């Protein structure tokens, strides 16, 4: 199959006025969190990965009510990640393999991804994703209010350059090691201007002079040990001030910080709430892996149940958000 | 100024019949080493970085003599790296900054890199390089007999896919932590077939189905602790066997193993040499950083003196190669 | 920003049934060009397409005649998107799809492919004029017979294009009355060429064409009209002397009709008589027809040309029954 | 695999001096088209270029006459790579039927650049929608063939070119097609083209205000005073420049090279009597006269027969002398 260029997809699914309005302001609102001008708490919450658009839309419908209810405390954004990167061997995600049958139908996957994101934004839910790849971003980055670079790629030069060219805030994860320095450096690198090689909306390789991305930050996501608590937060903030970059950071309640057990996500959030109640001046956000139904499954049999990492279910998601708004209500009052 | 596609470079500088046979043959020869079919020692030696083609060619002429001289003991290949990754400080290498003046001139830079490579293979010197991104390899991979993926991108899914479609053998580095698993996972992923995005010789994005690369292997390059000795090699080999991948590996004499001191490359070589005399079954090659003149300089004033990592000079290079040839002749005769 | 053909092919893939109609009809026409079959090819429909709704209603009506007369005539609809005008005027549905002087080529190519896919799906093959080297890729797969413009029959690059098409192509005699250029053009179109063109992915490239063996001539007047037996017999002699097929198409409209739509029927009558007598050299005719007769400067009335004047449906029924009847007798000898 | 223009522009960028010469020659020919200068444009040289060595040798000689006659004639070399029919130098640069277009475009661009750099401006016929951008930048004057003057896509092409362009009457002898072609190419167009990078694209051309007609025979040869007055009328009637070019070879010579001089004589006399509407002539000329089927003799055509150098000297002197008088009055 010939790969369709971005312009093909952009022509069928142009950004709407409302969607570009929401991306613009959500980007702006998050910038304010990164630089300490607003004290609301970014919450990146949703499925480990998107495998069904229908489930994703219903998830977004519920999430949206809670984003509106808690809007003075939290800034809620949906995880719309298309894949779980592989150490090896599972399913590569919606874009790479949208039919979940090992066919590669990238053209269909990118169309479906663009469509899901346009629809979420159109209903009022801004969206987040991880940019793995140097070529796919162009397809839907205009519908993204916040991007991640993963633990496995935060050290990659071309990923740092990718980030320097995006128009959304970007979070960089510490190494699968626990190494924070690679993420701090990455901030350095992404904030500067670069002469990169990328591919245009028309599908041709090209030189792009990036403008630098001034709204990057660190994500604490565990390593050898969990790095979510106050002491790890304090040490990180120190390192961040020493490199002269922002000391506002995000914490991932999931992955290595929950030690690969979804039931511990709540416990990590409880620890974060307590830091917000005492002080927690260095935290601008959190990350949660959440779905309609808890746990995981190998085959997409059950509706709204993850097929990559296990997630908490809707019930626990309600509790968890209520917990963080409350604790953040108090921090914003001091 | 606009970016030229690989076909423009291939039309000025087509691969000669001699270079392509030299490449086909050297790749096959290295595959024999990776899979334990031959017991010669692969030796990847040469400047930390190429900043001058003239000095580079003169280096190769001398190195060519030793390659012939030790051809029954050592398989010698020139290091032809166009940069040292640098986290935000200094010269971006010869492809990005070919004029060494801080400008960016990638059309000139890719042209000059291909020229050099074409001239090295025509004189009878095979070449090795590090593939950093997904776009530039297409400009000269046909001239490369062995490649490396940088420690910084070892975990990167997109670099693993890159390696899976390269036709040369590829070596992957243990992590900046001393960590071997990530290199072994990389061999895993790079040996499989992948559906990925890349850019054709014509400069267009496209879907590629890679065939998988069977000749990948590990490179031991230190972590917090140097990892060139018997014990580390023994331990490395076990992990490799337990993962069902080749237990033949390469050891970096430079950088962390040298404790970042160019005067210690010889020490590490000695240790490797004693392993070869004794047993050394699991060693298939070594990396060495070497130039016409020893040391380093901040600015490119002195002819044939590195402006990136410090290198051993030509004299010490002859002594080291002689030491390795002699040790390996002994291994080969048992 | 111009979208490559692959973008339109992804949204509007050719269906199996369209695929089979195109294939079948190109072969069927091929047999007319080379005299293996004696049915009369009729290219018929509006001068230009300005409204897909009317074109669809027209195709529906035509399809029924296509079947009624299926043993005497091979009816293929005319789906031209413009009349080339040597003065100011509407640039046609591909360039100006919105009919407001806008240029919106993406929308226009998409709409053209869609109409053409809809027509093949309903069971009506389609013909068109290929006017340039770039747009045909977007829908050539949906076309059973093509024409090269009278203005481009001498153009080497348009001859190279015909050599690459997989449908039969017709070449017109020169506004002069000139037949040599069409004969030369068949000459050239039948050979392999190494030309430059644009790929499905939107890139310039070298293509090696295989030759198009199913080309033929179209008689479209002077100067003086050239549809009668005397002109026909003369064309055939030259075609033979050139060693190319001596089966030809005659255009009932335009200059052969003295630029008057009410005279298309008279040209058809004369062709009917020739078919009744002998007319062994005629393999097809061309007719400008719409739902309603005539023309109008603005698109005010439904199914009425805004380019050249066409006969209406009433006259269309009459003209076709005449050629079926007359060709029935040809085929029975 | 077709290289894009940018690959050839990267190897062979226009020099400071070539840029100057092109801009100046377009501007000077423009002056002839619009009646600010009364020199005679002479488009002269080989029928087709099949050897760059010969072409550079010919240019070297033509240069000397371009200087000698710079106050009377504006001499521009004819650098046409083919004759519509051997498929020409760009298609078949090796003259062996192997179609190495990449080599042929490169060699085409190289020769053009050398010619400009030696002080010799250059003209060619744009046949094709895709090739022009590989070297339009080195051309001071373009032609559209009689066989494409009616083509809409070739009119649009000329609409986007920065050099004056001449349009031929048809193989008819039909002038109206070249007249409607000026109208069309003078307007702005939304046409499809190919970028310097090799991708198809929408380009909005700005219009070409320096176009004009080329009289090149019928029918009956159409070079004389009467035929000229007839064309002028129609051109004025059509509201376009009544200043035109006359081809001395091809139809107007009855396909006879020896007769080229004859046409030039008629033209000279008009230039002396009055000849106000003539701004240019075209002549087919090589180092050696005649023609050949195989390229065995150096400097001799293998498409249309040309005059040799000796006759070129005479034909040029005759046109300069005649035009000096016109410019005197
Ligand atoms: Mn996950
Ligand atoms: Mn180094
Ligand atoms: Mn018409
Ligand atoms: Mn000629």
């Amino acid at each position: 199959k010939e790969l369709l260029p971005p312009i093909a997809h952009l022509y069928e699914l142009p950004i709407s006025k409302e969607a570009s309005g929401l991306v613009h302001r959500t980007r702006q609102e998050i910038s304010d969190l990164v630089h300490g001008r607003d004290k609301r708490l970014l919450v990146i919450i949703g499925p480990c990965s998107i495998h069904d658009p229908k489930a994703a839309l219903e998830y977004a419908e519920r999430l949206l009510k809670l984003r509106k209810q808690y809007e003075n405390e939290l800034l809620i954004v949906m995880r719309v990640y298309f894949e779980k990167p592989r150490t090896t061997v599972g399913w590569k995600g919606l874009i790479n393999d949208p039919h979940l049958d090992g066919t590669f139908d990238i053209n269909f996957g990118l169309r479906q991804a663009r469509s899901l994101l346009l629809s979420l934004n159109n209903m009022g839910m801004p969206a987040s994703t991880e940019f793995l790849d140097m070529i796919t971003p162009q397809y839907y980055a205009d519908l993204i209010s916040w991007g991640a670079i993963g633990a496995r790629t935060t050290e990659s030069q071309v990923h740092r350059e990718l980030a320097s060219g995006l128009s959304c805030p970007v979070g960089f994860k510490n190494g699968t090691d626990g190494n924070l320095k690679i993420a701090i450096d990455a901030i350095g690198a992404a904030s500067h201007s670069h002469h990169a090689l990328s591919v245009t909306k028309a599908g041709h390789s090209a030189i792009v002079h990036t403008g630098g991305n001034p709204d990057c930050h660190v994500i604490l996501r565990g390593g050898k040990e969990p790095n979510y608590d106050a002491e790890h937060v304090s040490e990180a903030a120190e390192q961040l001030r020493a490199a002269g970059v922002t000391d506002k950071l995000m914490i991932d309640c999931s992955h290595a910080n929950s030690r690969k057990d979804y039931t511990r996500q709540m416990e990590v959030a409880q620890d974060i709430a307590a830091q917000l109640e005492q002080d927690g001046g260095n935290i601008m956000g959190v990350m949660v892996e959440s779905h309609l139904v808890e746990g995981r499954q190998d085959k997409p049999e059950v509706y709204g149940k993850s097929i990559t990492d296990a997630c908490i279910g809707w019930g626990a998601t309600e509790e968890l958000l209520a917990l963080l708004a409350g604790a953040n209500k108090k921090r914003m009052a001091r």
